[PDB]
């Protein structure tokens, strides 16, 4: 169970451990780890019954199983945590699937900084895990390329987080864990120049914290 | 506590769950997770003492910080469970750290052994004179991490370089590797759970068990 409340100087405290680079508290490890196992249970009940590209046996069409599994390619560096999570979840409930990663970034107009491995994704069922959908660029790219260069049979989105307000172009993902307000969020995989990924919470960013690590890593 | 038992067709069950794969369990997510805490616990005790190169105020040596953190380099794609999970265990023994991932491959070829390549470089470019830390799954022949180890050096000019490893299998060696920190030892029998796969399947297990003999080959069409 935790305990959430403001310290003397007015820092949120959660568990004993003071959050002075914190706005507002979003949710909760059990909030989130529950929100997360419950879109498990959806993503499983969705994908288990359905069948795809046969290509361990070089045949036609075989269900989703270990020999042919769902395709799960997860989005670096921000996903990282919730996968290792999620796939745990997705094994509970008896999905069978594989994970490769890639990596975009912005300079704002889109590039890919690191591709996906896996070379057979044709006429597979293929989901992408993605920490936040904000304006919806970012994803609109990835569901963009993904179908292009892979042509998958299927291709849906799960994001742990939707910020629904900050939505610019159209981009609404097939499962979301939780939903977040208009702010910068942090903790949980979600950084400021690499700081704050390890929190077990997620919180909103006090607006002055944004510039505290301006060097380069 | 984990119910551990076998059904009818002698296959292990652990919490209701059959692992026809399985030859034997090697350790539960109750003892690895300990094991793993115990060991974040060790490296923020060695970490939080030590100073590096100031990158933030660009003065001269200063101290493990959240303006200067430990630099990890995790090994995709086998060490990413492990080091979500080593992260928040460091995160609650407050070392202040980063974490980018280098990609390595093997590759089934025409010459005696499975071929290496680095398929993601590090995106960190400052890391001279900085204290890095390496996670990886497994040590097992140590070829990989002599590998991995001799790159970073010779790109980063790191301040130190040590290896943090969640699994040792001490009988396997074939070259000089003995990492900083060990989590927990296995068997000499290939593992699978908790990040240890055969063609990407088993990652999402939450315990280690012995795969059976042969299996390693059950699913040969690439990915
Ligand atoms: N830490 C933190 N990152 C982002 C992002 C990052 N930008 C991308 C998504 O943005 P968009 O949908 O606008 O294209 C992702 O790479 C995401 O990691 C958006 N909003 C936030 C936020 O509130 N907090
Ligand atoms: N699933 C599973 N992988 C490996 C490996 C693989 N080879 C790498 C390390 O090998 P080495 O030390 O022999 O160079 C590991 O990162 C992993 O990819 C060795 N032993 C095992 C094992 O028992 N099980």
């Amino acid at each position: 169970v935790h305990v959430v409340s403001r310290n003397a100087e007015g820092v949120i405290v959660v568990d004993g451990k003071a959050y002075p680079m914190a706005e507002e508290l979003v949710a909760t490890e059990s909030v989130i780890q529950r929100s997360i196992k419950a879109v498990a249970k959806q993503i499983a009940d969705f994908y288990r019954p359905l069948s795809h590209r046969d290509t361990h046996g070089g045949g036609g069409v075989a269900p989703i199983s270990d020999e042919n599994p769902l395709i799960i390619i997860s989005v670096l560096k921000g996903s990282y945590i919730f996968t290792a999570d999620m796939v745990r979840y997705l094994g509970d409930y008896g999905l069978p699937h594989v994970v490769d990663f890639l990596r975009v970034a912005s300079y704002n107009k889109m590039q890919l900084l690191a591709e996906t491995q896996f070379k057979a994704l044709r006429g597979k069922h293929v989901l992408i895990l993605e920490d936040i959908v904000d304006s919806g660029k970012t994803l609109r790219y990835i569901l963009d390329k993904v179908q292009r260069e892979h042509q998958p049979a299927t291709l849906k989105v799960c994001v742990l987080a939707d910020k629904p307000g900050g939505r610019r172009v159209t981009m609404q993902p097939d499962f979301v864990c939780l939903t977040v307000p208009n702010k910068y969020v942090i903790g949980y995989g979600f950084e400021v120049n690499d700081r704050f990924r390890c929190f077990r919470h997620i919180f909103t960013l006090r607006p002055g914290e944004a510039r505290r690590y301006p060097a380069h890593l």
